[PDB]
């Protein structure tokens, strides 16, 4: 049920119990979230955090690549390539899961949607391996 | 696929491409946990960390009942009565719900195990609040 925010006359900065009820209402909230299935209408806010986590990095690959050999610079733009590849098919089947919303089909594409995820996150691990070839090959240093 | 953990030669302190792959992996990550509906069997250690949390609690909230008014215990500590209620509630509809996972209560007694969770969290706040109008009745103080 609701009830107003908790009273404004006390002092956090120390509040052990204010922190511990802070500290179990999300452990109860993270559980419901795992257990239950997340509405399709959550998939785009959620799919946004994944994008911006996604720039921020192809930012940060960027900037770096200058710094490298040249010999490595089109295999690293050819990983990032991969990483919008994927990104470009998460998309996709978010909006065709959500499109089906109420068919045969929104749990088939909800999968795809999983699976394009999955490898957005194998082809980062990958992105940075290949990042760290470049950088060792640089340490050709003597 | 399965490759070995990232390379040991290359210093990490200021590494911003591992710092962003590891967010952009978090974040895919956190979103196939909550648009999946989490397997039965991971039940038991989400309930660990809700459990932690709510001893952890418990034990701040004896910490402090000693240091309010007389007249504001009684109330207190049934407010935890009602947390270690909400706790065997959420613990035994668990466990059903693990039971029958092939029968069609399955998702009866996962529902049940949700509310018992979220009066857990409901009831938290206002053990908080009956903690704050112990302690500004405790300023009763000129
Ligand atoms: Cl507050
Ligand atoms: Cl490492």
């Amino acid at each position: 049920e609701i009830s107003p925010p908790p009273t404004a006359n006390l002092d956090r900065s120390n509040d052990k119990v204010y922190e511990n009820v802070t500290g179990l209402v999300k452990a109860v909230i993270e559980m419901s979230s795992k257990i239950q299935p997340a509405p399709p209408e959550e998939y785009v806010p959620m799919v946004k955090e994944v994008g911006l986590a996604l720039r921020t990095l192809l930012a940060t690959v960027d900037e770096t690549i200058p710094l490298l050999p040249a010999s490595t610079h089109r295999e690293i733009e050819m990983a990032q390539k991969l990483l919008n590849s994927d990104l470009g098919e998460l998309i996709n089947k978010m909006k065709l899961a959500q499109q089906y919303v109420m068919t045969s089909l929104q749990q088939e594409y909800k999968k795809q949607m999983l699976t394009a995820a999955h490898a957005l996150a194998v082809d980062a691990k990958n992105l940075l391996d290949v990042i760290d070839q470049a950088r060792l090959k640089m340490l050709g240093q003597t």
